[PDB]
C-alpha cells in the first residue's frame, strides 16, 4: 500500500538521500557526486508544472520517486520526454516502481507527448525487465559512454510511443 | 584562411550559416534561429577542453566543426560530440570531411574514450560523410521531433577510440 501523489520540496531530502545511495553503490546513475537537497528543490519547481514529478509515501516515508523532464532544448523535441525511477533500497520488487512509472506515464500520455525515453545505463537488468514489461522499446546503445566503478559501461535508449496526429498541438501542462 | 581554431570575431558569421538549416531544413531540431553570444557563450566556456575550428575560403568563414559535452553526469566526460555545418555553397568541396577530420584527430590526440554525433534524418549526406570517417550507427529514437510538418526520427552515430584504465584526465587543447 504507497500513496502516489505529487513531489513536493519537503520530499527532497528524502529523495536526495535514496538516489544518492545508488550514485555512490551502483552504476545506474552516471554521477560519479553525490547531490545536494536544494538541487533536487530547484529542477522540481522548474519542471513540476510542464512534467508529472511523483512520490510513492509509504507509512508516512517516501519510498521512490518517479519524474520526467525534457529530453533535449531545441523545440522540435518539445514532444519528447525524458523518464526516470528510483525506488528505496529497503521497498524493492514491491510493485512500487511499476506502479510509480504507470502513473507518470498516464499523465504524460494525457498532457499530449509523443514519446517518453528512458536511458539506462548497463548492465542494469531490473530497469530493462521493468521498462520493458510496460511497453518500453529497445532502440539504441551507444558503447563504453561513461567510465565509472572502474569499467566502461554502455548506456542504452528505450522509448515509450504515443499517438499524435499531424500537426501536433501543444503539449498540456500538469494541472 | 583555410582551416583554424574558431575565434570570437567568427562566430556572427557561424550563426549566419547555421540558422541557414534551422529555417531551411530539418537536420537540426532548432525552429528559433539563433544569436551569435549563444555561439560565443559556448566557445568560451568550452575551447580549452574541447576543439572548435572554422575552415575560411576567401578570408571568409565558409564552415565550423565543433565538440562539446555528450551529457553532463561525469562518467560521460571521456564521451564527446561532435557538429559540422559548411555554408550552403561551400558544399560538396572536401570542406566538410576535412573539417571534421582535424576536429577528429584532436579529439583522439587529447584523450577521449568516443565520439556521437546526433543526426536529424533524413539526413543522406551527413549519414554518409560519419559512416565514412569510421563512425557506426548505433541507434535512433523514432518520431524524436516535429519540424516542418512532420515527424522526424534522429540516429546517433559513434567513432570508437580505445584508452587504458583508468583513462587519464583528458588533455586541453592547449
Ligand atoms: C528499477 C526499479 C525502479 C524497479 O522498481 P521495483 O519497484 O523494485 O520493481 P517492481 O516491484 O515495480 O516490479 C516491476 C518489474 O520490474 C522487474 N524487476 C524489478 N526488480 C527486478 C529484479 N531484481 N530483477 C529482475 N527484474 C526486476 C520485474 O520485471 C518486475 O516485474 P514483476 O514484479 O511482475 O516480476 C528498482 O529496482 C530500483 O529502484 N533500482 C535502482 C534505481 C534504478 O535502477 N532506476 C532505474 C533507472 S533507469
Ligand atoms: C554534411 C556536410 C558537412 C558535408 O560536408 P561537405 O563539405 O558539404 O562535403 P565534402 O565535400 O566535404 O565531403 C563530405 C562527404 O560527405 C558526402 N556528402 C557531402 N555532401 C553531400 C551531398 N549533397 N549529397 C550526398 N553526399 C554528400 C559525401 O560522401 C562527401 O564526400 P565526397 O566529396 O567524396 O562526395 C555539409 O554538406 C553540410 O553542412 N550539410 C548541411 C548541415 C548538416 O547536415 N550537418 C550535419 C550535422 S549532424
Ligand atoms: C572533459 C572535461 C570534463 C569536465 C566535466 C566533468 C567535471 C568533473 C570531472 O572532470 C574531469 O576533468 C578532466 C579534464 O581535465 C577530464 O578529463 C575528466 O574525464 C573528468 O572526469
Ligand atoms: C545513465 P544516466 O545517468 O545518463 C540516466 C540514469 C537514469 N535513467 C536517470 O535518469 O537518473
Ligand atoms: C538533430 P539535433 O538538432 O539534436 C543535432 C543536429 C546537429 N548534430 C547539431 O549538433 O547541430
Amino acid at each position: 500500500p504507497a500513496d502516489i501523489r505529487r513531489a513536493t520540496e519537503a520530499d527532497m531530502p528524502a529523495v536526495c538521500t535514496i538516489v544518492n545511495h545508488y550514485i555512490e553503490t551502483s552504476t545506474v546513475n552516471f554521477r560519479t557526486e553525490p547531490q545536494e537537497p536544494q538541487e533536487w528543490t530547484d529542477d522540481l519547481v522548474r519542471l513540476r508544472e510542464r512534467y508529472p514529478w511523483l512520490v510513492a509515501e509509504v507509512d508516512g516515508e517516501v519510498a521512490g520517486i518517479a519524474y520526467a523532464g525534457p529530453w533535449k532544448a531545441r523545440n522540435a523535441y518539445d514532444w519528447t520526454a525524458e523518464s526516470t525511477v528510483y525506488v528505496s533500497p529497503r521497498h524493492q520488487r514491491t510493485g512500487l516502481g511499476s506502479t510509480l512509472y504507470t502513473h507518470l506515464l498516464k499523465s504524460l500520455e494525457a498532457q499530449g507527448f509523443k514519446s517518453v525515453v528512458a536511458v539506462i545505463g548497463l548492465p542494469n537488468d531490473p530497469s530493462v525487465r521493468m521498462h520493458e514489461a510496460l511497453g518500453y522499446a529497445p532502440r539504441g546503445m551507444l558503447r563504453a559512454a561513461g567510465f565509472k566503478h572502474g569499467n566502461w559501461h554502455d548506456v542504452g535508449f528505450w522509448q515509450l510511443d504515443f499517438s499524435l496526429p499531424v500537426p501536433p498541438r501543444p503539449v498540456l501542462p500538469v494541472t
